[PDB]
């Protein structure tokens, strides 16, 4: 019957992330007790609910039973081989990879391989058990195919697997990381290793090889313990394995490969995710500004595309706007010819407080983001990192007070009519929808006397939210009819076509109504909308996932998450909403059908689930959301 959809929010997201998981008591807790058993080792049932049951506590406690008679010096040796496969499922020594510290490392890998596509390669698989977690948390992605290999020294040591693997479509392969890599490993995108309990022998020459399986640009994925920490320490006592190195230790070996260190996440006692890259030979940048409002800049990037010849890396600076949509541009272009040349750095900071580093040609940051190389590079509040999604919550319902008036921008379209019927029908008895040219379609007006002759106020206003003044005039309305309690920008125009068959003035029609409009709506909400309870933009998976051929739409969606999340840091509310395909009604629908036409691995929302969605996050703290419906 119902439709499942994918529901996420989108969170900017700095490259290092330290004290992670400190917020899991059952961790903490369990934490506590481990650092009992080895405090007093060293002076000398159900699905496990309380942290003492949990697989470490439980190897340790089996520690002190044989440190009473049996001997855990002589008995050691069977109880921890015994016990070493089941390990890595310890809620900590596995917390960062339960995380969405995971997600995000795998995202950012995804995000800077040149093509829908990555070959993958996971090193001592047979403990570390990486191939179970990594194909499941990419399996979102519509588009995204995965060539996995899981590869380890002891060729049995994968047997127990062999069902869900070959199941599953993970090949397998001979590797000690000692060794070089087998030929056919070659040219990987992606190298994962778990070597938290993996014996990982000595782990200058096991980086060293795995480089070198590494393409240029290519990225390791590394989950370890740190030496100095509570865990790591931990571990290391019940080694009497080699491969528990200080975090100074393993970035130096980091330096000695070649690896590049371009992301960390640090959790309260010390696991760690290391996200490295080998560098590719840096060709002489080219920069190019992205502010200039005229979109000048346009033609200039259509100039550099156009020469395919050129590999040069193309770096889009916007650094004189907070609120540019230079991320949702690259998702686009990236999708398209020489995409692969695009990066970008975008410093937006939410507060004026806050300081702007100096990334001019020359400076020491942003050479720092030159040697990374990067696609998204985004500053902000003292952080650089990027825009990631992470799989939103559990969570009451909307209802709307007869007096306060409701603006929906672009409400005679597809999906404004549905919205305006869905709030009419949560209490809303006062409607202002705007439109360039008012009412044009018997379907329009017929609704509109249907809400009429229901009582509800419904005005149908022209007042372009894309100029200042039209604004100001389109609350003025809305006024008259009660305070404003809510503003909808659904307007949208297309002006669809590859970037070499793009204009300036395409991209500023595109703009008009949802960039331009929703800095005007921002501005006038703030001076004479008081009561305003919901400020609510429609974004698109266009945006926050990109798609060839609509980098000026990609541009104007992103730059309107940009202004909303600047609202919500100051208290007011905001709300963007990546849409996926929409069935029923809209533009989609209109080219063409509901049901059967599958969009890119991807279902159009039916209007039901769109509206329940809609129901859910207009209760959320959170400041972008998304919803799509994956096919099959
Ligand atoms: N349809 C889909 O599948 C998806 C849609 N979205 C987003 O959802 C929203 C609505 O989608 P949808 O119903 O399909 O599109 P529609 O084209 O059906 O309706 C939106 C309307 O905006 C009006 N409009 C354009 N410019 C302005 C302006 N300056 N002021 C006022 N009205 C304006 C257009 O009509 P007119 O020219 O007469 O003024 C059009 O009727 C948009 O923000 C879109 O980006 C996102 C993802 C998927
Ligand atoms: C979790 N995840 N990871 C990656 C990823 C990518 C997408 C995704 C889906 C669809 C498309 C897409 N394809 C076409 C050409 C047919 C197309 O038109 N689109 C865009 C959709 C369908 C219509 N859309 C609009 O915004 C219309 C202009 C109003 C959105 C683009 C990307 C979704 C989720 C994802
Ligand atoms: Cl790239």
């Amino acid at each position: 019957e119902q439709q499942v959809p994918i529901l996420e929010k989108f969170c900017f997201t700095p490259h290092t992330e330290e004290g992670c998981l400190s917020e899991r008591a059952a961790l903490q807790e369990e934490l506590q007790l481990c650092k009992g058993l080895v405090q007093a080792l060293q002076t000398k049932a159900q699905i496990p609910r309380d942290p003492s049951q949990q697989e470490l506590p439980r190897l340790l406690s089996a520690a002190c039973r044989l440190q009473l008679n049996g001997n855990l010096q002589l008995e050691l040796a069977q109880v921890l081989a015994q016990e070493r496969p089941k390990l890595p499922e310890d809620p900590l020594l596995s917390g960062l990879l339960d995380s969405p510290a995971l997600k995000a490392c795998l995202d950012t890998a995804v995000e800077n391989m040149p093509s829908l596509k990555m070959k993958v390669v996971e090193v001592l698989a047979g403990h570390g058990h990486l191939y179970s977690r990594i194909p499941g948390l990419l399996s979102p992605h519509p588009l995204l195919q995965l060539s996995y290999t899981a590869t380890d020294r002891h060729p049995q040591a994968l047997e127990a697997a062999q069902a869900e693997l070959q199941q599953h479509d993970v090949a397998q392969g001979q590797w000690d990381p000692a060794d070089p890599a087998p030929s056919a490993l070659g040219s990987a995108d992606l190298l994962v290793c778990n070597c938290a309990v993996a014996a990982l022998g000595d782990p200058a020459s096991a980086l060293s090889n795995m480089v070198a399986a590494l393409r240029e640009g290519g990225f390791l994925l590394l989950h370890t313990l740190l030496r100095g920490h509570p865990l790591g320490d931990i571990v290391a006592f019940l080694t009497s394995g080699q491969g528990i190195l200080s975090q100074d230790a393993w970035e130096s070996l980091f330096s000695r490969v070649s690896l590049r260190l371009v992301g960390l996440k640090k959790s309260f006692y010390g696991s760690t995710l290391f996200l490295c890259r080998r560098p590719t030979p840096q060709d002489s940048p080219i920069f190019l500004p992205v502010d200039d409002t005229s979109f000048r800049w346009v033609e200039s990037l259509k100039g550099i595309l156009a020469d395919e010849d050129s590999s040069r890396p193309v770096w889009l600076k916007a650094i004189n706007c907070a609120t540019s949509g230079v991320v949702g541009l690259v998702n686009c272009l990236r999708r398209e010819p020489g995409g692969n040349r695009l990066r970008c750095v975008l410093l937006s900071n939410l507060s004026s407080t806050s300081h702007v580093p100096e990334v001019d040609p020359g400076s020491a940051e942003l050479q720092k983001v030159l040697q990374g190389d990067l696609v998204m590079n985004v500053y902000r509040d003292g952080a650089w990192g990027a825009f990631r999604h992470f799989l939103l919550e559990e969570d009451s319902k909307t209802g709307c007070p007869a007096h306060k008036s409701y603006i929906i921008a672009g409400g005679l379209g597809g999906f404004g009519l549905e919205l305006a019927q869905w709030l009419i029908q949560r209490g809303v008895q006062k409607l202002v929808l705007t439109s360039r040219s008012g009412i044009r379609t018997g379907y329009q007006a017929k609704q509109v006397r249907r809400w009429r002759r229901q009582g509800v106020q419904v005005q149908v206003s022209t007042s372009n939210i894309s100029s200042l003044e039209g604004a100001r005039g389109l609350i003025a309305e809305a006024a008259q009819l009660g305070p404003v309690g809510g503003v909808f920008n659904l307007a949208v125009v297309l002006r669809d076509g590859l970037l070499e068959n793009q204009t300036p003035e395409f991209f500023q029609d595109v703009c008009k109504p949802k960039y331009s409009g929703t800095l005007n709506l921002d501005r006038v909400t703030r001076e004479a909308c008081p009561e305003l309870d919901y400020f609510v933009v429609f974004s698109s998976v266009s945006c926050g996932r990109g798609n060839a051929g609509q980098s000026n739409y990609g541009f104007a969606n992103s730059a309107m998450e940009r202004i909303c999340e600047k609202r919500r840091h100051e208290g007011l509310p905001g709300l963007a909403v990546q849409w996926g395909a929409i069935g029923d009604v809209g533009i989609l629908v209109e080219t063409m059908s509901t049901n059967d036409t599958i969009v890119s691995g991807t279902l159009p929302q039916r209007m039901a689930s769109c509206l329940e969605v809609l129901d859910l996050f207009l209760n959320q703290p959170h400041m972008v959301l998304s919803s799509f419906v994956l096919a099959e």
